[PDB]
């Protein structure tokens, strides 16, 4: 009696909680053993006066994009003109856009080196990135790829994102019009699977278009609502949970375990994973 134990590599997880006075968070990161780290993710309570931060970055690949961001991005978004003036989706589209140039020059580069450990990384390499930032009880949910930012409300799922793939209509278009095509299999040109990503600049070298509208492009798609008592709790994952889970089914995986005694939010996501099975998963508890 082995069954399917046997080809399941050696893993860890990496797992924490903190709360403040308006929120709890637990996050868990499940890593194997000799294949490289592909995640990354932010966990920032204290971003600013009355925000807080949380993000999942996916390098697909390589991990030193997804990594440059969780080390860099956050107080990058500080510096935007649109984030001092508080108009918080402009200021998370000015930073998506804005840190994706930063890939291109060259003390950068030298630090994505650092962290990879005649590759090109920027243009070789790169991530999908969701990023949720509360300011009060303001919600704005930013996400470039196919990790996922789900919310329970009224108890039921409700999709913070959009999720991002070759395959879906809006993606297709601009892929096509830059000049880009889509394999059977769902790989643009026949190398990469993701359509929204940081880094990855290979795939935005169309000097005819604006940054926006290159093949695989750096905008997230915005949503924003205001939380409230039937908003119970958020979960940002990666695409190894939702691969195998809907929204509906991860809400009422964490509905079966939230409030029962005893129970830690990172280990919901330890459990998760073990349900499922580079996995990571966030959860936000409101209070
Ligand atoms: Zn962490
Ligand atoms: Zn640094
Ligand atoms: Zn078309
Ligand atoms: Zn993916
Ligand atoms: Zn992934
Ligand atoms: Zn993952």
């Amino acid at each position: 009696s082995l069954g399917a134990y046997l080809s399941e590599p050696l893993t860890t997880k990496d797992s924490s909680d903190e709360s403040n006075e308006f929120l709890a968070s637990g996050s868990s990161s499940m890593q194997g053993w000799r294949i490289s780290q592909e995640d990354a993710h932010n966990c920032i309570l204290n971003f600013d006066d009355q925000c807080s931060f949380f993000a999942v970055y996916d390098g697909h690949g390589g991990a030193e994009v997804a990594q440059y961001c969780s080390l860099h991005l956050p107080t990058f978004l500080k510096t935007v003109e649109a984030y001092g003036r508080k108009e918080f989706e402009k200021a998370l589209k000015e930073a998506f856009l804005g840190f994706d140039a930063t890939l291109l020059q060259e003390k950068v580069i030298e630090e994505l080196k650092v962290l990879s450990g005649d590759a090109e990384p920027g243009k070789d390499s790169g991530c999908t990135a969701v990023v949720a930032l509360l300011h009060g009880k303001d919600l704005y949910v930013a996400n470039a790829g196919d990790s996922r930012c789900v919310v329970c409300r009224n108890g039921k799922a409700l999709e913070m994102s959009f999720d991002h793939k070759p395959e879906d209509t809006v993606e297709y278009q601009r892929i096509e019009k830059a000049g880009g095509r889509v394999t059977l299999d769902g790989r643009v040109n026949g190398g990469l699977n993701l359509s929204r990503a940081i880094g990855d600049h290979g795939y935005k070298m169309n000097k005819s278009l604006p940054a926006e509208e290159q093949m695989i492009s750096a905008l997230p798609d915005i949503e924003k609502i205001t939380v409230g008592p039937e908003d119970e709790f958020m979960v940002l994952a990666c695409d190894g949970i939702w691969n195998f889970m809907t929204s509906e089914q991860v809400v009422q995986f964490v509905q079966e375990r939230i409030n029962k005694p005893g129970m830690k939010l990172s280990k919901i996501c330890e459990e998760l994973f073990d349900h499922c099975l580079n996995m990571t998963a966030i959860i936000v508890q409101f209070k």
